[PDB]
C-alpha cells in the first residue's frame, strides 16, 4: 500500500475508486494477512454476532478476546451475546475513575507466521463500517524471535516496550498472556509512536506516560522546531466534545494546546477544530442517524458556546467523503499554507479532559479517567524533515490527510451537531427528522 | 371545556402543545383522579413489573386483576411475571371459539370517594404509551349509592346495565365482584353507549347485543337521519386488518358497511344510498418516517398471507395524517370509526373502540343470516349528538368533537402501499438509520 500504512475504511455509497486503498474489516481479518491462530478485540462497542461473522469461516473457531469495559447490565449483556460462541472470553478493564470508559480500539492477530497489530478507531458493530469515515493502521508482520534466540525486538520508536507498558497498565491475567506473545515477537520494523491513556492520577516521571504529556514527550524529544513555527496551526478533529470549562484560558489554550504545539527541546498559533455541523449530518450518507455517533450533548454544549468559535465544517473530498460522517479523531500540525505538516496523530481520543487528562493537586497531578490509544507519526521516524500533504488521498513522503485542507469555518448560521436535540425543520437525506429518546 | 372526556394518550417527541390535554397512564392512577383502593386492568399484552411501576407508589400494593385471554405458555408467563407482586390476582378470560382474542382495553378503579370506569385503547406495556396515537375515555367520577336508598343508577345511554352485561359474559368469579361494585354506584351521569364484543354466536334477541349488530342497532334507535344521507361517508381508522373475504360483497361492504351507514328507523335506499367508505391505515412510508421508525409496525400486524388475498381492499386505504394534533409521525394504535358530513365539517357519530377491521371483532353473519358470531372481546363507546342534546357534531379542527386525524384522509398514492409486518423494507431506512427484515 504505503510507507504509513494508514487506511480508511470502506465506505458504501460512495464511487469505487474511493474505496480502492480503503479496508473492511473482513479485510483485515482475511487469511491473506496470515493463518490465524488467536486474536484479541479492544473496543467500547460490541455486536458479538456481527464480529465473529467478520472473521473468515475457518478462522471462528480460534479463540477471541473482547477487552471491554462494561458494568453492570451491561456487562451482563455482553456476556450474554458471547454465551453462544464458546471460543470467546472477556476481559472487563477497570475503571476505577468516576466517568471513564474504555475507549481503545485495537486487534492484537496471533498468525502462524507471526503477529500483527492493528489500531483504529471502529466500534465493532456494522454501522462504523459502513459510512462513516475511519481510521486505521496497519503494523507490519511481526516476526517470531528464534525460539532459544536472544535478541530485544525493539524499534527506534520504542514501540514493543510501549505497547507492553500500555497493556501492563490494565493489570489483567488474559492480557499478561499477550504481553508474553509480543514479547516474542520482534517489532523493530514499526515505524509510529504508541500514544496511550490508562484511567489514573500520574504524578513525576509517569506524568509523560500517558495522555497530552505523553503527546508533549515526544514532541519534545523527536520533532525539532522550525523557524516561525509560531504561525504553523494545530488542528484537531474529533466525533465528539467534553466539558473543558467555563472558557478557553481553563484547558483548552492551556494545558491541551500547550502540549499540541510543543517541537524541539528549546524555546499564538491558530487552532483549528473539524467538527461535523448540524447541515453535515443532515445532508450525509445516513442523514440524522449519524448523529447518533457525534454524541456532543445539549448540557455540555450550552455551558461553552465559547468553544464553537474554533469549529470547522468536515469537508473530505480529498477522499470522497464529504458525506461520511467521521468517527475518526485526527490531530496534526500543519504548515502555514498547508502543504505539509510536522506530524500526523489517529487516534480513538476525542476533545475531552477525560480522553487526554487535566491536571490537577496545583499542576503536579495529571488526572486521566479513561482508555485510549492511538500513532504517532513523526517525519524523523520516516527519515524526513516533514510530510508533504497528499492532496487527494512521491510516495515515500506525501501524508494521506483524510480531510481538506485548510479546514472550512462554520457559517454564521452553521451550529455544532449536539445529538439530543430535535431536529424538524429540515428532512434530512432520507426524508426523515430527528426526535431523539 | 371537554363534556366528551375523550383524550389521546401523551406522546414523547411532540411540541408540549400537543400534550398539555393528554394523559399518561402515571396520570389516570394518579391520587388526583382518586384514592385507588383496587383496580382491575382488562387488556391484551401485559409487562406486569412496568405496571405495577405506573400505579402511584402509595397504592402499588391495592390489590389489582389482570383479566386477560392467554392460554397455555403465553398464561404461564403472565403467572410467573406476576408472582412477585402478592396483590395482584389473574382472570383468564374464556375464548370458546378458535382464533379469537380478549382484545378490551378497560380499566376500573374503586377509590374511596367512588368509582371510575376507563376505556382505551393501549397494551400495558411501555411502548403503547410512548410514541403512539392511543384513544382513551374516561368516565365520570361515580358516587357510592346510599346503601338505605333504592335508586337505579342508570343513565339515559343504559351505561351502567350495559357494561354489567359485558361483564356478565364473562361468567367469571372475579368479575362477578365488580359486577356488585358497579351495581352499588351512580352512573347516571353517563352520557356514551357502551358497544362491546363479546365471543358466542348470538341469534334472536341477543342478536343485538354486541358487534357491528349493536352499533346497527344504537344507530337506528339515537340517531336521525339526514336528506342528502347517501353522501355523508363513512370513516373507519384501525391498526390490524383481517380476513375479509375475495371481494368487497362478502363482508365489508355487505353487512359491515350496511351497519355502520344506518341512520334512523327508517329506511330509504331505492337508487339513492351508495356511501363513500375511507379506510385509513398507516402506509409502509407513514412507519418509516414515524417517531418510532419501521419498529412501529411491530403493533400494526397485518401478514402478507392475509393482504395478499384482498389486494382489492388497498383501493380503499388512505394515510394516517394528524397534523390536527401533531401527531402525523406517532402511529395510531387508537381504532376509530365515524360519520362525517359530505364536506367533513361535522360528524353524525364517532365510535373509538379497541375493535380493527376484521369479522372476528365485529362479528360474521352465519345460519343464513339470522346468527352473529364474533370470535373476540372488544369494547369502545359511542358519542352520539342525541346523548348531547346536539343534532350534530362540529369536528375541532387543525386551522365540538375533538377528532385525532385530518380531515378529510388522503388517499394512498400510486407508489404507496399497505404497512404489511412480515415482509421486509430495506430500499430505505427509518428515523433511526434501521431497515427492516421480519420473522
Amino acid at each position: 500500500g504505503n510507507p504509513f500504512q494508514f487506511y480508511l475504511t470502506r465506505v458504501s455509497g460512495v464511487k469505487p475508486k474511493y474505496n480502492s486503498g480503503a479496508l473492511h474489516i473482513k479485510d483485515i481479518l482475511s487469511p491473506l494477512f496470515g493463518t490465524l491462530v488467536s486474536s484479541a478485540q479492544f473496543n467500547y462497542c460490541f455486536d458479538v454476532d456481527w464480529l465473529v461473522k467478520q472473521y473468515p469461516p475457518e478462522f471462528r473457531k480460534k479463540p477471541i478476546l473482547l477487552v471491554h469495559g462494561d458494568k453492570r447490565e451491561a456487562k451482563a449483556h455482553l456476556h450474554a451475546q458471547a454465551k453462544p460462541y464458546e471460543n470467546i472470553s472477556l476481559c472487563q478493564a477497570k475503571l476505577d475513575i468516576a466517568f471513564g470508559t474504555h475507549h481503545t480500539k485495537m486487534m492484537l492477530l496471533l498468525y502462524e507466521e507471526g503477529l500483527r497489530v492493528v489500531i483504529h478507531t471502529s466500534n465493532l458493530i456494522h454501522a462504523d463500517w459502513h459510512q462513516k469515515t475511519q481510521g486505521i493502521w496497519l503494523s507490519p508482520l511481526y516476526p517470531r524471535i528464534a525460539d532459544g534466540t536472544h535478541k530485544s525486538g525493539e524499534s527506534p520508536t520504542h514501540f514493543k516496550a510501549d505497547l507492553i507498558s500500555y497493556l501492563m497498565a490494565y493489570n489483567a491475567p488474559s492480557l499478561k498472556e499477550w504481553i508474553d506473545v509480543i514479547h516474542k515477537h520482534d517489532l523493530s520494523e514499526t515505524n509510529v509512536y504508541l500514544i496511550g491513556s490508562t484511567p489514573g492520577r500520574f504524578q513525576g516521571s509517569q506524568k509523560d506516560n500517558w495522555g497530552h504529556f505523553r503527546l508533549k514527550k515526544l514532541l519534545k524529544d523527536h520533532a525539532s522546531s522550525m523557524p516561525n513555527a509560531e504561525s504553523w496551526p494545530v488542528v484537531g478533529q474529533f466525533s465528539s466534545v467534553g466539558s473543558l470549562g467555563a472558557d478557553e484560558s481553563k484547558w483548552l489554550c492551556s494545558e491541551f494546546k500547550e502540549s499540541m504545539l510543543t517541537l524541539g527541546k528549546e524555546s499564538s498559533v491558530p487552532l483549528y477544530l473539524i467538527y461535523p455541523s448540524v447541515e453535515n449530518v443532515r445532508t450525509s450518507l445516513e442523514g440524522y442517524p449519524a448523529g447518533g455517533s457525534l454524541p456532543y450533548s445539549i448540557q455540555t454544549a450550552e455551558k461553552q458556546n465559547w468553544l464553537h468559535s474554533y469549529f470547522h465544517k468536515w469537508s473530505a473530498e480529498t477522499s470522497g467523503r464529504s458525506n461520511a460522517m467521521p468517527h475518526i479523531k485526527t490531530y496534526m500540525r500543519p504548515s502555514p499554507d498547508f502543504s505539509k505538516i510536522a506530524w500526523f496523530l489517529v487516534t480513538s481520543a476525542n476533545l475531552s479532559k477525560a480522553a487526554w487528562g487535566a491536571l490537577e493537586k496545583n499542576g503536579t497531578q495529571l488526572m486521566i479517567r479513561s482508555y485510549e490509544l492511538g500513532v504517532l507519526f513523526l517525519p524523523s521516524a520516516f527519515g524526513l524533515d516533514s510530510f508533504k500533504v497528499k492532496q487527494k488521498f512521491e510516495p515515500m513522503a506525501t501524508f494521506p490527510v483524510p480531510y481538506d485542507l485548510p479546514p472550512e469555518l462554520y457559517g454564521s448560521k452553521d451550529r455544532p451537531w449536539i445529538w439530543n436535540i430535535p431536529y424538524v425543520k429540515a428532512p434530512d437525506t432520507h426524508g426523515n427528522m430527528w426526535v431523539p429518546s
